[PDB]
């Protein structure tokens, strides 16, 4: 409460760096205790995003992201259960040039975090954390659910990609911390999108006519998102990310000629 | 040969970013083929470090590092088997201000890479890649070897820490790529140093008098290196590294009072 509320403030000071690890680890522990009240924790983070300063606001967003990623699942479950989330579509800190320039990234990042909660609300699991491989959800899921799901991933991906940053704009510790978390989500989200497309192809020839028509549209939009993701990973390469952490995109786009299996 | 030699050139162009992933992955495959001649591969990288331009030289160093980390063990085994390695102690590119400023980091980075090969030569394994835990080498190694080894780790660590960079000097893609690989080595190297200290303490009370005297000196220098590593991880925090990747240093420095178990 007070100890939680104080940690929230310390994670979101005016200092120009991302939230400190020591504050973030204490918050993560908070989400794992059955006696902590999650809504009060969340409320304190939403209140910090009514501040007028870009630094405070951007740090409150990054804290929320890190908790969705490393915190107990009850945190994102609460965020998904609310009706309204971040309303920063018109944010503008005009106090200095860094302010103006960062305001745009705040808008875009907050939209991605909203879309991340909405996706959890719709399918009741986190695309970034579920079992991959061949024994996983995205690999072993029925054809009806599949057709319903893949388009939700696509949507979460588009909001992520709209962050639209260039290497020459990653110039301070705050936006750099945001980018590192976005990178982590992008690679896990791609893995899951890819798995769904693999299942699709597996089942495509064996399926109803109008189904086939829906699948065709999904494979279609996947190929177009494949090139956007390439551009995103190139910004990561330019910035200096370890090349061992960057996934190899040499997987699944040869086959567009089932655009005729609808004879 | 020619295909290897050409890839080396492409990994080390004048362009101001780290070596591209596609070139690095081809080199990694080269080290895993029984028919590729390792010495010719290595020689081509050493030749690039006689270039006059800081960009070429720094990229040849980073390529060599990435191969020591992700390549087949026969690569680092060859480097350790040579008598002379990098001789860049007097490097200076004076063609522009970026040149002057980067020359110092080239000197320091090349010394760390030399020390990394020397350490492999001395103990016949890579501190960064061996089994950790309780079923690992660093946890289960005899008291004589231990006393001999821990000081080699300490030495490799000091050369790593002398890189001595501040957040405000990480301003281009080349030095940033170097830093990401150094970060990865620093955390694995610390894990192994820590494991050795744990074993030490385990065995300390049950050991010969002069042995005890040696152990005491090692624990001593470990505590002093513990604070340097803290400073290093703080530069990583400032830059924006995901706080989940940064290790928790809340392990093993209470006990200095065996400085008396020598009664
Ligand atoms: O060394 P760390 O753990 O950074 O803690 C620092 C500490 O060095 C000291 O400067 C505090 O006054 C400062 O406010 C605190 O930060 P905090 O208040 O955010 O804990
Ligand atoms: O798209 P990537 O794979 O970067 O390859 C690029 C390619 O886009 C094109 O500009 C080449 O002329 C350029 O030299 C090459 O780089 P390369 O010669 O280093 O392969």
């Amino acid at each position: 409460g007070s100890a939680v509320s104080k940690t929230v403030c310390k994670a979101t000071t005016h200092e120009i760096m991302g939230p400190k690890k020591k504050h973030l680890d204490y918050l993560i522990q908070c989400t794992n205790e059955m006696n902590v009240n999650i809504p009060q924790l969340a409320d304190s983070l939403f209140e910090r995003t009514t501040n007028s300063s870009w630094v405070v606001v951007f740090k409150s967003l990054i804290t929320t992201h890190h908790l969705m990623v490393y915190g107990n699942e009850r945190f994102i479950q609460y965020l998904a259960s609310r009706n309204t989330l971040f309303n920063l579509s018109n944010f503008l800190d005009k106090s200095g040039l860094q302010g103006y320039d960062m305001s745009t990234f705040i808008r875009r990042y907050s939209r991605y975090l909203n879309e991340k909660a909405v996706s959890y609300r719709q399918v009741a699991f986190d695309f970034t954390k579920v079992k991959r491989g061949a024994d996983g959800v995205m690999r072993t899921m029925n054809t009806e659910k599949l057709l319903k799901t893949v388009p939700i991933i696509q949507n979460q991906m588009d909001a992520l990609l709209d962050f639209n940053v260039n290497s020459n704009e990653l110039t301070n510790g705050v936006i750099n911390a945001a980018f590192m978390l976005l990178f982590k989500d992008a690679i896990r989200l791609f893995a899951a999108y890819n798995e769904g497309i693999i299942n699709l192809l597996e089942k495509y020839f064996d399926m109803k006519k109008n189904q086939c028509k829906e699948g065709l549209d999904i494979y279609k939009k996947f190929l177009t998102r494949m090139t956007r993701i390439s551009e995103f990973l190139k910004v990561a390469e330019q910035v200096g990310i370890d090349r061992g952490d960057i996934p190899d995109l040499s997987q699944a786009p040869s086959s567009l000629l089932d655009a005729l299996e609808q004879h």
